């Protein structure tokens, strides 16, 4: 009651997104550490208050720059 | 030597990201799985060379309307 | 004021962690898309209420599956 | 010819198994880029091939420290 087809072919197509997403994963990786990098080295917060709330702000502005799509 | 602030700026970033894409990575892995589960109902593979194969043609599609972007 | 050098190393390290990390990202997918089929086509839930609290509890018997580590 | 109702049951399971991992997510997310930074600091690569290479070699002790369960 397994069928031995239809897994194949989700094993092949689950590896090939996979694959075909690396750049992206890759790319997005890098521009969120390098992002977070830049921006508190701009602008560093001190306390654990600002450090919460400025990755929370950030992090938005993270996503903006990603909901514009370059 | 280890920023203290540094790291729970990043900690409160990262967990932040991870909330705002809830949405997009469940909306895309439901999709993947309709979509997948639907091109296979509709035109099953048989043999291992074609589920192997329309594994990796369907990832393509599936690519391609993810690069269009609705 | 942007190195050059630790950001090569940066998406090289990346590349490679995502490439490692294939085999453990498509086993858990396929895994678990299969993991819900058959728990729903085991025991399908009907209403909205049962669809929703099942798809909780079934995450929930997934994760343990996880954290035990086979 | 589409189940309304599997649909729902796989949107909250995805939903709840994305909520159960976060902390994974983001612990490992964290550990990585410490780890990469670290890694960098303490034996910086000068050139393309070591950056590359090295990048690569960290991935592997990354992973072998994350196949070590801790």
């Amino acid at each position: 009651n397994v069928d031995p087809h239809f897994d194949k072919f989700m094993e092949s197509g689950i590896r090939h997104v996979y694959m075909l997403f690396e750049n992206k994963s890759v790319e997005s990786s890098e521009q969120f550490y390098s992002f977070m990098r830049t921006t508190y080295k701009n602008d560093p917060c001190s306390s654990d208050f600002e450090c919460i709330e400025r990755g929370a702000e950030m992090a938005q502005s993270y996503a903006r720059i990603m909901n514009i799509k370059l």
